[PDB]
RNA sequence: CGUUGACCCAGGAAACUGGGCGGAAGUAAGGUCCAUUGCACUCCGGGCCUGAAGCAACGCG
């Protein structure tokens, strides 16, 4: 929500990019923040145009929440935020 | 779809068994048109057009 979460939200993604070139963009824009867990995306009628990636360390996640906040990304900019639940592998991971 | 195999994974002392992995399907995917700004982690909106593939080989449609 706005609250530090090891996995961002992203949305307004650009539904005409198909899914893994959509990842392959989206892993490549962020690895640069930190070590990344995975990167899911359906193109789904309620999850499409929406991203989840997850990092190792949240400070990860906080940086690379409001330094991307609002750009442009295949020409829509992106919406970012702190995703509401934490991803499942966080728990399976252990 | 059948047979004989490769490789990964789970069980098993093992023999092997199951899945991955085939005619799958007008499915996935692609173009367009509509509709959706959507908080998920076991597929998964609709129309038209196009349209695949198991990893290898042979056999069979
Ligand atoms: N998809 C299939 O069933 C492939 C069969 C084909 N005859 C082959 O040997 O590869
Ligand atoms: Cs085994
Ligand atoms: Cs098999
Ligand atoms: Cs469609
Ligand atoms: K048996
Ligand atoms: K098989
Ligand atoms: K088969
Ligand atoms: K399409
Ligand atoms: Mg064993
Ligand atoms: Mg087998
Ligand atoms: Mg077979
Ligand atoms: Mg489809
Ligand atoms: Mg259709
Ligand atoms: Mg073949």
């Amino acid at each position: 929500e706005t609250r530090p979460n090891h996995t961002i939200y992203i949305n307004n993604l650009n539904e005409k990019i198909k899914k893994d070139e959509l990842k392959k963009s989206l892993h490549a824009i962020f690895s640069r923040f930190g070590q990344i867990l995975d990167i899911l995306v359906s193109r789904s009628l309620k999850m499409r145009g929406q991203a989840f990636v997850i990092f190792k360390e949240v400070s990860s996640a906080t940086n690379a929440l409001r330094s991307m906040q609002g750009f442009p990304f295949y020409d829509k900019p992106m919406r970012i935020q702190y995703a509401k639940t934490d991803s499942d592998i966080i728990a399976k991971m252990k």
